[PDB]
């Protein structure tokens, strides 16, 4: 759907952006220094996970550009290994908030911080 | 969620830029261009239904800024008429797509564009 590489840098960078304040504005409640309504909570991880799964065709063959690193495409398993990896960190995420439950969803919150930052060390150039 | 009125402004425009991805790219495929795969823009319209509720949380009061019209804030309940107009023609195009009704889905598509406009027309600055 992109014209030119720029557009696919566009479109992933506003992904992504989406993404972090859909995790983001979580911390407060995880932290519990905001408070935990069961239902605010899973329809917003709903649009996370929806969120979640846009990003990565964005990285198609030739999208060099913005603030990614070659080694997208020079190793396309690893990096489909790590975007799915994520993927499954926020199904946990999921599970958690369409159960209810704060202990989980306080440790799925974590792990998928984790994934972030993992791909970021190997795949996001510094600013 | 947002710290500063900067961070609404970056989140609207963000969710902005990806409806249009999501929206435009059915564009040859209504005009015949590109193949209708009932399948494949049923996904789609699912990614932009979600994504089209999204932008108008990020115009709350005081959020002035970007390319959003003073207009959006001075008459809050014509405004509101306006994106939940938008969303209601989403819901035709999202029913056309479930139905894997080509004719249903031009017509939607049509319809959905001319309230993108509609908007811009009131509440978009010129760039
Ligand atoms: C690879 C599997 C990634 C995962 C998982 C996450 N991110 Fe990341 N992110 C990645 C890359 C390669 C880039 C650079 C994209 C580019 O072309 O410039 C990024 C960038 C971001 C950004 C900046 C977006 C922008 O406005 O330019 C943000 C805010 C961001 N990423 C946040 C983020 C969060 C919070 C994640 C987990 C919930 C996350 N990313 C996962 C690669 C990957
Ligand atoms: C009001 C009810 C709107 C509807 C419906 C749509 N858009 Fe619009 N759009 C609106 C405003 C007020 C703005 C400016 C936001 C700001 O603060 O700057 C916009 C902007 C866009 C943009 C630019 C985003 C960016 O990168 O800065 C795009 C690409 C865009 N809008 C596209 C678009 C499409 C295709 C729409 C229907 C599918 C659509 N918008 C509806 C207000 C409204």
């Amino acid at each position: 759907q992109f014209a030119k590489p720029e557009d696919a840098v566009k479109y992933r960078q506003s992904a992504l952006t989406l993404m972090a304040s859909h995790f983001g504005r979580m911390t407060p409640v995880v932290k519990g220094q905001a408070p935990y309504d069961a239902a605010q909570i899973k329809a917003n991880v709903e649009v996370l996970k929806t969120l979640s799964a846009l990003p990565w065709a964005a990285f198609g063959p030739g999208t060099e550009g913005g603030d990614a690193r070659p080694e997208i495409w020079s190793d396309a398993a690893s990096f489909k290994q790590k975007q799915q990896a994520f993927q499954d960190n926020i199904v946990k995420l999921s599970a958690a908030a369409d159960a209810g439950d704060l202990d989980k969803l306080r440790a799925a919150f974590g792990d998928v911080g984790a994934s972030c930052k993992a791909c970021h060390d190997a795949y996001r150039k510094k600013k």
